[PDB]
């Protein structure tokens, strides 16, 4: 309306945005200090008290303060340094705050669907006061990056993701809803806190469970509609994998932890290749861990190597994993689950007892860390690539830095700088002796979830296929220049996720429409114009009314 | 309504507290964690919150948060720990918040005036959400304390001040309306601070200046009444008098910088008679200093005496003041204004040219610092008071500790445990070489204006005459109980402000309707319980809709 | 939201049929009588009171008072006594209200857009409450039916029409949006009236009035979307044919009293070849008029015989056309038009100055009277057709009933029950003296716009061309069920105007795909499922909030 509830509205709130007019006009005058600023200012302003501030955390707490109060500055803000205000709005910092919820709790931020609520999701579903709902993050709080089950303290994940879904990719905020599903919490620590936010009780696993999330998903597309984007997020590898199957081909769903995971991995191997250009028959590649990461990067990969003339099996053949019980193979007492059968292969004459023994044995081309446990990428495995291979791809995943298999200086010097480097975690540009600096890359998923929801979201689709990551995949590695590829590169600098998230979208929406994926039909003839078309902006938007004479 | 607007309204808002009842029925079931809490965990969990805390600007900055997202709540809590919390939410940290207003600047939180919005103050004021305003708190933020003219940062004075209101006499919250009139500002540091929120002008200091808070006085009582609370603070001591003087006949209206100063300073004394019993015209009281604070609480000790069979002639001359220029003698070269006058007497044999010297050429048997300018109590100054008293009292009063004139150690050691001491500033217990402990009392305002502007607001007194203040003070003394005096107490417990503030309200109360000052008439037999039938609580309210079968 | 507001809405309003839960849930209890009625009651009492009912202006002001109380309770009665209702609310009284306008006028209805907002049409447009429209009727009020030039008062003619489109089609009223554009009016029985609405000025022709137009086609797909339904009606012959013309391609536009009279027409026609089977090349149409509706009508037919192996040339020559000025022939002084051009035969040997000379030089074995000029079907006319023809088909389509042509007892009689009749205006059966009772049918255009406008909005059809209409003609005739021709009627009874409706939107949406006309594209494999499950219904929607305990 007008006035105050203007001000307590963070879509509309434009602070001391506010101009004189607007706040005449709007009955705001004598509500706001007698200063009038333009969005630039206010965005120096929270970038200086920022700049200023030690922990993560609070400036986790103090930005997202900012979302809370005003959407628009906010996304400014985040826009205007994404580069460092993601890691802290989301991918590391966020795991911190999902820690401290409860204690740094300030105002609820998305929609809470409780087990004790079967039966009842849609009415709780039609408490969201958005109508037109485009993009759908879910988790069940389960498997927060490496803090394990922290239970309804999961929800700060889908709110940041969602947070970048929109500053990259420019998908609407009041479009985009955050979701937690509260079955219970296996977290003892939790469950001790008579200050915690959610059921007190253990993680449900019964049927109810299932129930629960059909429910849901029901709900959701009912209100929202069919292809309404629902986005799994640590869900606890499982279930997530499961459940990615069960709804996959039944509503417009997919998981990034598995997906996106994949397609930023795979765009790595694939900028690497555009510098080894060696027969994809010459390929071997080790994985450290054969869980989650591993399982969909190997599925993405085995998929790019088919449509390049590889049988699966073949393809398949090419690729090893080794995991806390050392080397899947056939027989080992150690189990193996369907997923990964495909790569249990027949032993080899030496069973290695070491990943560096392996690296020996197996000697693949490629070696990729996704076992969260450490330096596992050894000096010894490490030089033991850059002797087997002229030009070893290490990818050293595992995050946080502490938790990678190795450095970026470890890998660049103990290949003399011919190794083909990139990793989860950031590392800054390792200049060795001979002069030379190399700048690796951090195949962050951000490169993919966002231009993809959009492409997908823009082309009113129903339904994702994997095809549509390695589509993606193929398309983040297209954004890299020669220069940026000759440095060690192999992404496009971060501080451009939001270009390079539309070219992703673009180049997808391409994609769905000749596949006949796409179902807002009359088609654009520039699908580039399309999608740039539909991206909101942060601008602030003039209150003022039209207000003019008559003849 | 119901729905997220219920949760956006800090009257209204309930946090985790609504219940299960309350959010199904109300439309908030899934908008909350899954998790129903009391008011008791939740001050709880924001208590250890703060326990936890460090600087007290960040107590500040986190417990403002909560009062601009749940009223109720805010109030509970600092009422749980009124002693502790008062200090951060007002008297000392408060001001400490003011220079940083624009760096720590979250929500807008009163009603701004501007020398720019002239002739059009009443649009302003209409803008203000609130219909029933009963308690208004002015300052054109010229003098904040010691930090001087911080502009319209001064707003977070009556914002604190008000918070205290409520806090300590139970004025409701939504009838208190803190104002910040800006006229320009004299502060260099502000004038070139780009992120200044207020005029970039020097103060105005020409008709237009006091135009303007005509205007305001005519605009307030226009919209809501003649009898509406307009109180006044940090203006600047010639404005503060001047308007003082100019409005109290006309408007409902007191300054607490020197009215309430003066009552609790004066109360401190009368709790010293009832140690010193000697009659009144045997007083005489030196003060170090001569400014705002000395005229105030000189002009109500005046009155006291007047009231006790002196003349006034002889009551004013029984008292002595010393500032920076030395005695406040008849026909000094140094200026002496309209107000000292009456307390400028006639220069005596030996004219000191120390206070040391002072207080032997006088021997006053009672001294008051109030000059805010460090220890001016020298341990000599304090040895000769208690030589030539048997029990000196010494009220050392400038702020914040650094300026107070001398410690509570200081004072009782040099004295043996003879001397009656208060201070400003906060001092723990004085234990000493004979295990005498030694409790001081400090002389807070925030135990007169809470009580008093409660007493007015429920008898709609139309003004306010020094008569009351003595009356706040005899009221404020009447609390003291043996015990505490017995402790060397000259004030009662800070701790318990609440009750001492309500039984302060039922005094003033008694004593404007028995002097025909209250005009609330179908008057109370029993005053107290009117006065403590009509205090706000900070109990949550039942939100649940009257749901009931037809027999 | 609750309370007061919710009663105020007449989309939420259920007056006394909210329930005694849903009061006391809503904060309704106490605000209505004490007692619970359901929607049938409610029908029961405003249909009671109605019967009761004298003119049938009161009988419309009555009703439409209900619209604006409680849309849901409105809409059930109207479709619960469809037949009667329909003429009040629309057809007929509905013309006789807008001469009434200004006198009958109780609150606001549509959107009004006068030319001296041009250039500010979007803001006026952005100013409309509802934000999803699917269903625009638009009107400059020029040629009000029979009463000529209504100025603003035509505004009564965009409301009624809609009422129909979701009265018999279903489409939803928050989605339909009435439109009257104010350029001046001619009636100077307007311009002198003191309590006229709209602009006193005679009506613009200039450029501007045509660049309003577009201004305002832009201004509503700007808001709304290009596929946006936007209906003309009542415009004046030349701008609604040309209008037509300019953006039938550019828009979905139609213009219903162009295309919906010659559907309905035509309709009539396929339904007289179910008794005369003789080859359409045999056929010979003779039209009483040669405006709007005679050159709307035989168009239609053109294309009907065109698609049935005419020649475009041969179609157009088995039809003639007699204006006022008599027979349109080749070279005739009386001026002709471009539209009467291609009907504009050569001169017979024997030129009528009659109608009944006509019917004789011509001998065509169908008539149709569109002059709105009183009986022009003379007891001769009639009887010479009878003798020309076993069954001839004669259409009196001029309107109001004392404007018609001849009669449904006069036809029948003069005929001996051989010749097929319809009507524009209402008749009962026509009992013979040998007891055959001949129902003759009614050529509404309800028949045709509803069920078609909800096609085209169903499918998100862009652009709407005549063979749209042409299959309209057919899907209607399709209803007509053996015995209801073995009564007379051309037509299927009006009384379920609702399924004859339906079951033409789903006929013409399977049209709209099968020939690459629709854009809603996962197409529906079912269109009969997928237009009933899109209808609005009248039934009241539950309030209550879902209350449940938590196991
Ligand atoms: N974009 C990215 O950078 C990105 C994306 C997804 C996951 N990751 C990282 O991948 C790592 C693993 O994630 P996940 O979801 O696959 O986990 P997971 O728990 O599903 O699987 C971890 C695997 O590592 C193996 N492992 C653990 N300790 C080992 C050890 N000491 N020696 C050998 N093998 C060991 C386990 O057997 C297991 O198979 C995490 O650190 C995560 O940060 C990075
Ligand atoms: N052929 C055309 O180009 C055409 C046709 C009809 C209407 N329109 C215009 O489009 C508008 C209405 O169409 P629409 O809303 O379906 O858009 P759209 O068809 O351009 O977008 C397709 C889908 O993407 C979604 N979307 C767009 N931007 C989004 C964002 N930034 N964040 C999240 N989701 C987003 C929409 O909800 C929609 O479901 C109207 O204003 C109209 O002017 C264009
Ligand atoms: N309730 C309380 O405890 C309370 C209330 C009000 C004021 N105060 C304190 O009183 C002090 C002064 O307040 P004010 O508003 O009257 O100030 P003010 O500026 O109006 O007056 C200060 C006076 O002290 C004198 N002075 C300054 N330095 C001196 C020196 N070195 N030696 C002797 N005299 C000196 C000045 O001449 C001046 O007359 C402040 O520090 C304030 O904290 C305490
Ligand atoms: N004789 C009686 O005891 C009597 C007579 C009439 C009405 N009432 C009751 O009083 C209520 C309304 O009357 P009222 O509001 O004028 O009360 P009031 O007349 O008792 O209060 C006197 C004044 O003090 C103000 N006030 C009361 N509590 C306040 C608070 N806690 N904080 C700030 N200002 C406060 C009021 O606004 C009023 O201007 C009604 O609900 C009615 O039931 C009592
Ligand atoms: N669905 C229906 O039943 C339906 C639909 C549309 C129009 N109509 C009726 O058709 C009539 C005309 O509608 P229109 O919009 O085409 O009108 P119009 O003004 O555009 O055309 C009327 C034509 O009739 C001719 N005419 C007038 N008097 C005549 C006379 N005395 N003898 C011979 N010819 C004469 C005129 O020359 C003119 O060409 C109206 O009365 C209307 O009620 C019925
Ligand atoms: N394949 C499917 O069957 C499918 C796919 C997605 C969503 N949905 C459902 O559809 C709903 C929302 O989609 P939609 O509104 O675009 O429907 P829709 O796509 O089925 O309808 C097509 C068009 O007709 C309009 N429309 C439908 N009924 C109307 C009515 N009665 N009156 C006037 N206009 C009407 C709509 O606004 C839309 O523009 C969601 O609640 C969702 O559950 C179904």
């Amino acid at each position: 309306e007008k006035g105050k509830p203007l001000m307590l509205n963070p879509r509309t709130n434009k602070g001391m945005a506010f101009t004189l007019q607007e706040r005449q006009m709007l009955g705001l005058q004598g509500l706001l200090p007698p200063k009038i600023e333009t969005q630039d200012i206010q965005a120096l302003r929270f970038h200086r008290n920022l700049k200023k501030m030690t922990s993560p955390l609070e400036k986790y707490i103090y930005i997202m303060g900012i979302q809370e109060r005003n959407e628009k500055l906010f996304y400014r803000i985040l826009q205007d340094d994404i580069e460092s205000l993601m890691p802290i709005v989301y991918t590391p910092t966020v795991g911190l705050a999902c820690s401290q919820y409860g204690h740094i709790f300030r105002r609820p931020k998305g929609l809470f669907i409780s087990i004790s609520d079967r039966g009842h999701v849609r009415s709780i579903v039609d408490n969201w006061p958005e109508n037109h709902v485009k993009a759908v993050v879910v988790t069940d709080g389960e498997r927060i990056l490496g803090l394990g089950d922290l239970g309804v303290y999961g929800m700060g994940i889908p709110v940041g993701k969602l947070c970048l879904y929109t500053a990259c990719a420019g998908i609407r905020p009041d479009r985009c809803l955050p979701v937690c599903i509260d079955v219970g919490t296996d977290n003892i620590a939790l469950l001790k806190d008579p200050f915690y936010m959610g059921l007190y009780q253990k993680r449900d696993r019964t049927q109810q469970y299932d129930d629960l999330i059909d429910e849901f998903m029901k709900a959701i597309t009912d209100r929202y509609g069919r292809n309404t984007l629902i986005q799994f997020e640590d869900f606890g590898n499982h279930n997530a994998f499961r459940f990615l199957r069960k709804y996959r081909e039944k509503y417009c769903t997919f998981n990034d932890d598995i997906q996106g995971t994949a397609a930023v991995a795979l765009a790595g191997l694939l900028a690497a290749q555009k510098v080894i250009s060696k027969p994809i028959s010459e390929h071997k590649i080790l994985f450290l861990g054969a869980g989650e990461a591993a399982l969909g990067i190997a599925n993405l990969i085995v998929m790019s190597m088919v449509e390049n003339g590889l049988s699966e099996q073949e393809a398949q053949k090419k690729i090893w994993m080794f995991d806390k019980y050392g080397l899947l193979v056939k027989g080992r007492k150690a189990k193996i689950d369907s997923y990964q059968e495909p790569f249990t292969h027949s032993a080899p004459e030496s069973i290695p007892d070491t990943f560096e023994d392996a690296v020996n044995i197996l000697k693949p081309s490629t070696i990729i860390g996704v076992a969260g446990a450490g330096r596992l990428f050894t000096p010894d495995v490490i030089r033991a690539m850059a002797s087997i291979n002229e030009r070893p791809v290490i990818f050293a995943l595992s995050n946080p830095t502490a938790q990678a298999e190795c450095t970026a200086e470890e890998a660049y010097t103990l290949t003399e700088g011919r190794c083909l480097f990139a990793s989860g975690s950031p590392f800054g540009p390792v200049k060795l002796t001979d002069g030379r600096v190399f700048t690796p890359g951090q195949g962050n998923n951000v490169y993919i979830f966002p231009g993809v929801a959009l492409a997908v979201i823009l082309c009113n689709t129903r339904h994702i296929s994997d095809s549509v990551f390695l589509e993606a995949a193929k398309a983040l590695t297209s954004q890299l220049t020669d220069e940026e590829l000759a440095q060690g590169r192999l992404y496009p600098p971060l501080a451009n996720i939001q270009e390079v998230s539309i070219n992703i979208a673009i180049k997808v929406t391409e994609y769905l429409y000749a596949n006949k994926m796409a179902f807002r039909y009359p088609e654009p003839e520039d699908k580039a114009k399309y999608v740039k078309e539909r991206t909101w902006r942060s601008e602030y938007d003039s209150l003022l009314p039209d207000v003019y004479e008559w003849p």
